[PDB]
């Protein structure tokens, strides 16, 4: 039937290499059995066209000039990929909004630019209103799941996603300010104040500027907003993820470490830091290897004002804030502790030296006790103890390590009193949880690190996937109503070779329990299981050192060096154990306990978040970057349509066109529509009173369909069978009145 569209003047899609797809007119009426089309193209020039020979399948028709801009891509007659693509351009270049809906979902675009469109009557504008009596925003998302939390009093959860500099973590702090504003009628108001104010004192802690991002999310949040039985907010509570460790020793040609060292380097001058002694961030090698201290856009010392500002309104003292600043000045100064060499396997530091003498006063602890335990190591038996000195590079490693777990502890801390801050006295009625996670990333050189967030975002897919498509569809076939297959790519496979028992995380931990473990004798095991036994697992032609993995956004080359060392985390007993002795009451408190690898740990983790995320109804984000150049409004037609493909969104708008969401047993459905019956009506058989009534309430049969134990309807029928019950209820109101 489709090919009697193709008629002279019709338009279609063809595909192109550089536009992906390109827009074309035809020329004369298509017949069955013809080999070429004539086209039109839109630049002047006619083209013939070639059919496969053996499919004979015919080029996608374009949809309506009507259709141009839709607010929803269910409004549109055909529903396929170059559609898709185009409805988002218009919206984008022509009208600038960034925002387009697909069904609950929200699709958020990139504008690389500020623009008003959030002030307090906008907050105002979108309050009270319904979907689609609005236009699509990310306050409408946040209303839907106000709105629902209140009348379902059901948990309800925000979950982002998208490739590194999407929009994700700017969406997720609009959101927060929606309801900070409605809850806002609240006497004890602080504690929103509180719950906004801790966004931007872990973005000093917790992000860095990459080559992707000048402001890189380096750590996962979650943020469970807790709320009573006026739906007004109680308190909070943040769970966090996995920190990148190597960033605080080390950094990319053109990247920074964390925030908050360049704000303390840059308030060395004022006299509360003196005691510090500090210097510019050039001094040190922590803040000096990525070549350039400063990001175009942020003064570092304008930053330090807010973020002190930020820590007293938690509660946080000076001297609090003081013993923080003194733990981060302490790390730099190790950082530039001259080591030098004696002999082959031999290193001595001097108890001379200017940085480990202002190191030992910080920390309050003994000269002479550090040079000894940075050039030699302990052994321990039941019987004796042996002394192994070290070598120089052996020594700067221990120096690294210490500094990478000082720091882990430190942001630790932080956050434990974030949350005693946000913690609350009174009961939970129901809560909204906002997911903030590191996106996909890829680089030049790729390591453990983007193993994990990536294999973190493999999860996000799979939960998304099984919630939308998997154990949807599933319901219908067990449902016994007409059902058209919608397909989908599972990522399961992938997740499997991660996460299983002959998965490569389980190898990789086996290799960290064997001494003689390498990473050469570890990547030889892959090989030796999975090079020509699995297809999402490849290794180039080139190299022995790397592989390359299929992921659902990209396929991934990691580079297998430091795999080992970086899976088991661990420092010196004695270099910990001269920490636990400190003066300094803030540094015994860490070092103090206030066998499972970084791997396994993390696996868990991944779990209880997404059992937990199971738990609500989530409310999903997608978030895409229009171009590399970080431009604004220029769109990427190649780097759009992979991420609109990896996201799975035309087989979300298919199976949203599908509809028939909403679903209710023939159980509920009469226990609620009771009043909506004639005692006449209701028959021994509750499943034909269901459908007896229901067909005469609602005279269209398409609306609604009959499954072996729930009734399924298109979208407003509910609020129209409500309308009639809380018309019927009136009206018996009236007659007894
Ligand atoms: N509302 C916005 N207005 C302007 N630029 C934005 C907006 N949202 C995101 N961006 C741009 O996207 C970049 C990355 O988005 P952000 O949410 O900050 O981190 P990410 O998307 O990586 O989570 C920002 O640095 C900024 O350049
Ligand atoms: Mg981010």
């Amino acid at each position: 039937a489709a090919s009697e569209l193709y008629t002279k003047f019709a338009r279609v899609w063809i595909p192109d290499p550089e536009e992906v797809w390109k827009s074309a007119e035809l020329l004369k009426d298509y017949k069955p059995g013809d080999k070429v089309l004539l086209l039109h193209l839109e630049e002047g020039k006619d083209l013939e066209y070639r059919l496969d020979p053996k499919t004979g399948e015919l080029p996608h028709l374009r949809n309506p000039d009507i259709l141009v801009g839709e607010n929803d891509l269910t409004a549109l007659s055909y529903l396929h990929e170059p559609a898709v693509l185009h409805n988002l351009r218009v919206r984008f270049i022509d009208s600038k909004l960034i925002y387009t809906y697909c069904g609950i979902v929200l699709v958020a675009i990139n504008p690389y630019e500020q623009l008003p469109i959030y002030g307090e009557d906008i907050i105002n504008a979108y309050s009270g209103q319904n979907m689609g009596d609005m236009d699509p925003h990310i306050f409408a998302v946040a209303e839907e799941a106000y709105k629902q939390m209140a009348r379902d009093e059901r948990n309800q959860s925000i979950i982002v996603s998208g490739e590194s500099g999407a929009g994700k973590t700017v969406s997720a702090k609009y959101a927060m300010r929606y309801f900070a504003t409605v809850s806002g009628s609240a006497s004890e108001a602080n504690v929103e104040e509180k719950v906004l104010a801790s966004n931007p004192i872990m973005e000093s802690i917790g992000n860095a500027k990459t080559t992707r991002n000048d402001n890189a999310s380096r750590f996962g949040k979650y943020i469970e907003i807790g709320f009573d039985k006026r739906y007004r907010i109680i308190g909070a509570n943040m769970r966090t993820y996995l920190l990148e460790k190597s960033r605080v020793v080390f950094q990319a040609e053109e990247e920074r470490n964390y925030h908050i060292f360049y704000q303390l380097c840059a308030s060395a001058k004022l006299p509360e830091f003196k005691m510090l002694r500090l210097g510019n961030a050039d001094s040190f090698h922590y803040t000096k290897q990525g070549g350039s201290p400063m990001i175009e856009g942020v003064d570092d010392a304008k930053e330090m004002a807010h973020t002190r500002q930020a820590c007293t309104l938690l509660g946080i003292s000076e001297s609090y804030q003081m013993g923080i600043f003194r733990i981060l000045a302490g790390i730099l100064h190790l950082g530039n502790v001259g080591f030098a060499s004696r002999d082959s396997d031999s290193c001595t530091i001097p108890p001379k030296h200017e940085p480990l003498t202002i190191f030992c006063d910080l920390m309050g602890v003994d000269y002479e006790e550090m040079c000894h335990w940075l050039c030699h190591r302990k052994l321990a038996t039941a019987t004796e103890t042996y002394i192994k000195p070290i070598s120089k590079l052996q020594a700067t490693n221990a120096r690294d390590a210490l500094a990478k777990h000082i720091y882990a502890k430190l942001f630790n801390w932080i956050v434990d009193h974030v949350n005693q801050a946000l913690h609350s006295a009174v009961k939970q009625h129901s809560f909204i949880g906002v997911l903030d996670i590191y996106g996909f990333e890829t680089f030049e050189i790729n390591s453990f690190e983007q193993f994990c967030i990536n294999y973190a975002n493999e999860k996000l897919q799979q939960q998304f996937n099984m919630h939308v498509f998997k154990l949807e569809q599933e319901e219908y076939m067990k449902e016994q109503i007409p059902w058209t297959l919608i397909d989908f790519y599972d990522n399961q496979p992938c997740i499997n070779l991660i996460e299983s028992k002959l998965g490569i995380l389980d190898l990789l931990d086996e290799e960290c329990k064997m001494p003689k473990g390498t990473d050469d004798t570890w990547a030889q095991k892959l090989y030796n299981t999975h090079l020509n036994k699995c297809a999402l697992f490849e290794k180039p032609r080139m190299s022995n050192k790397a592989f390359i993995i299929k992921h659902f956004a990209d396929k991934v080359e990691y580079q297998c060096e430091g795999f080992l060392e970086k899976n088991k985390d661990t420092v010196f007993e004695e270099q910990i154990k001269v920490l636990k002795s400190s003066k300094f009451k803030m540094l015994p408190e860490l070092f103090q306990a206030i066998k499972k690898t970084v791997g396994h740990q993390f696996r868990n983790s991944l779990h209880l978040l997404m059992e937990t995320l199971n738990a609500t109804t989530p409310h999903y984000v997608r978030c895409i970057k229009p171009n590399d150049f970080k431009f604004p409004f220029t769109f990427d037609e190649k780097r759009a349509v992979q991420q609109l493909r990896a996201c799975g969104v035309l087989e979300t708008i298919r199976i949203s066109a599908a509809g028939f969401p909403s679903r209710w047993t023939y159980q509920e459905f009469f226990s609620r529509y009771r009043v909506l019956m004639k005692q006449k009506d209701v028959l021994g058989d509750r499943k034909q009173t269901c459908k007896n009534v229901l067909e005469k309430l609602i005279l269209d049969k398409d609306k609604y369909q009959f499954g072996k134990t729930k009734i399924f309807f298109r979208a407003g029928q509910v609020a129209y069978l409500e309308k009639l019950r809380a018309d019927k209820l009136r009206a018996a109101c009236i007659r007894i009145q």
